[PDB]
């Protein structure tokens, strides 16, 4: 299980965060959809970066606290990862840290913007799973 990609499993509805080719972020339940494989990588400790492999966009979430698809990994790309007692993992973005906006999402689906996430929801509770080598 050297390097391979990763799956974020929400608790809220039991969606796979995806990452579209036109740079739009959701959740599907659909676990064999094409844009559910994720790199996710460390820069500092507790800090990573989230990358769709399908697409070659990292997570992002601008200034509005809306997830969106980036082709390059700058500043609004950074996240704050946190391992909650329960084993799901929460994603605070590092730009906007002190606003506590969170990664995630509906369980229609949809991101759950910034400032709609609170600490404590389903909503943004997210367990890194493997994907298979092959």
């Amino acid at each position: 299980n050297y390097k391979k990609p990763k799956l974020l499993y929400c608790s809220n509805g039991g969606h796979f965060l995806r990452i579209l080719p036109d740079g739009t972020v959701d959740g599907t339940r659909d676990r064999s959809d094409q844009h559910i494989q994720l790199q996710l990588s460390a820069e500092s400790a507790g800090e990573v970066y989230i990358k769709g492999t399908e697409t070659g966009q990292y997570l992002a979430m601008d200034t509005e606290g809306l997830l969106y698809g980036s082709q390059t990994p700058n500043e609004e790309c950074l996240f704050l990862e946190r391992l909650e007692e329960n084993h799901y993992n929460t994603y605070t973005s590092k730009k906007h840290a002190e606003k506590n906006w969170f990664v995630g999402l509906k369980k229609n689906g949809s991101c759950k913007r910034g400032p709609r996430t609170h600490y404590g929801q389903k909503a943004i509770l997210f367990l890194p799973l493997p994907v298979s080598s092959d």
